[PDB]
């Protein structure tokens, strides 16, 4: 049961959340999805860049008590599910 | 394209093989990690409450910081936890 797919997989997952959350579209709970993802990983974004446009544009999105700036040091949600799968925190 | 069900239980596959290996090997170094990673970053110790109890008995290096033995048998489990991420529950 292959260790970069299962990653691969749940990357994409959470991109398809991330997509459907910026909208305000939840036909599938993607907010409070999301919401856990970055509440539980301490990211915001798919990227460095996407994290920092998630929290300047859908901030409640973020996770509680973080600011901006946070999101170019901080490790976007990629890095984090890498790191889930990979052993490192 | 990824349905919700289908990727929560290849995570949680994922997760007892890890857990499996971490228990009964203790050189299966990166199975110990993962697993260990899993467990503070969900805040369980076993696929189930009897697996996390024995989990907690016979390597408690893995369960989370400063959680207690007996806790494991009233706490979420990790497969719990696993599809509260994937369903949306903080």
């Amino acid at each position: 049961v292959n260790k970069d797919q299962i990653a691969k997989d749940v990357k994409q997952f959470y991109d398809q959340a991330l997509q459907q959350a910026v909208v305000d579209d939840d036909a599938n709970n993607a907010k409070a999805v999301v919401k856990t993802f970055h509440e539980t990983l301490d990211c915001c974004g798919s990227s460095t860049l996407t994290a920092l446009t998630t929290s300047v544009l859908k901030n409640n999105l973020c996770p509680s008590g973080s600011n901006i700036i946070s999101n170019l040091f901080k490790e976007d949600c990629h890095q984090k599910i890498d790191d889930l799968f990979s052993g490192k925190g």
